[PDB]
């Protein structure tokens, strides 16, 4: 019985010891084993994993609560297709465009190089170990984990079409927005003031327009009353917003915003490209960059920079 020691994970932090028999797959041995990403159930351990670490599923308690702590999901196929992802993400191109990481185009992934690129502009902080770390590795330019765990956490797969907005509201829902707070008033003409307080991701995000502004200035509502009052932006703490809309015709000035995303083509196959603001404005169509005066373009979705606003 000739046998190798090797590491089992979930999480690459903590590392189990084990000694596997050179006679059995890793499969008989662990259930599905991955090794940086590649499947390995089907095969016998080699003389040269001596000391390798193996990704492996959640099959026992110290497993799932591991797994729970470094990805705070809790559906169990989480790491699996996080896993079959990473075996995609990792022959992906990560070049440096704009002083930011983006995304070579593959596999329909357009949508998802905007979401990286925006990501790396916000002042954001990530709920779950799993995306804070490859958040990090992501920005420096290995964004292999980071990608996969985005289709992971949105129930996409490699391949998919996308729409940012969806894909955002996922990732920010294991974002740390517990400070994030919007105060809207409320005022009908029949039944007076009230104040709603939304936190979390809806005090960041807002369908139906894509300016800051119009925020400001009056939203209609429906009210129990029965008419339709009028709600506006009195308060807003966080570190960004996000301003989204269906494909329209929009106005991108240097100054204004922070970042953006164009979309042109059909709803059902579409091309997404990332506009951001330095010098001059940029264009980020996946590895290759414009350079550009004026914007004029088909938005659906602007990020402002935001810190304290009140109106007291
Ligand atoms: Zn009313």
């Amino acid at each position: 019985v000739k046998t190798i020691k090797v590491f089992t994970t979930v999480d690459n932090t903590n590392l189990h010891t084990q000694l596997v028999d050179m006679s059995m797959t890793y499969g008989q041995q662990f259930g599905p084993t991955y090794l940086d990403g590649a499947d390995v159930t089907k095969i016998k351990p080699h003389v040269n994993h001596e000391g390798k670490t193996f990704f492996v599923l959640p099959s026992d308690d110290t497993l799932r609560s591991e797994a729970f702590e470094y990805y705070h999901t809790l559906d169990e196929s989480f790491l699996g297709r996080y896993m079959s992802a990473l075996n995609h993400t990792k022959k992906w191109k990560f070049p440096q465009v704009g002083g930011l990481t983006s995304i070579k185009w593959a596999d329909n992934n357009c949508y998802l190089s905007s979401v990286l690129l925006a990501l790396q502009q916000l002042e954001v902080k990530f709920n779950a170990p799993a995306l804070q770390e490859a958040y990090y590795r992501a920005r420096a330019g290995d964004a292999a984990n980071f990608c996969a765990l985005i289709l992971a956490y949105s129930n996409k797969t490699v391949g998919e079409l996308g729409d940012v907005r969806e894909t955002m509201t996922h990732l920010l829902q294991h974002a740390n927005l517990e400070s994030a707070k919007r105060v809207l008033n409320v005022v009908c003409k029949h039944c007076g003031q009230k104040t709603t307080t939304l936190t979390g991701v809806e005090a960041v995000m807002y369908m139906g327009t894509l300016s800051y502004d119009n925020l400001k200035t009056g939203v209609s509502i429906p009210c129990v009353c029965g008419r339709d009052a009028t709600q506006y932006l009195v308060q807003q703490e966080s570190s960004f917003v996000m301003m989204s809309a269906p494909p329209a015709e929009y106005k991108l000035q240097q100054g204004t915003f922070l970042c953006a995303n164009e979309y042109t083509g059909n709803y059902q196959c579409g091309h997404y490209t990332h506009i951001t603001a330095k010098e001059t404005l940029y264009r980020i169509d996946g590895a290759h960059l414009t350079k550009m005066s004026e914007y004029k373009g088909p938005v659906t979705d602007v990020f402002y920079k935001e810190t304290s606003y009140t109106t007291t």
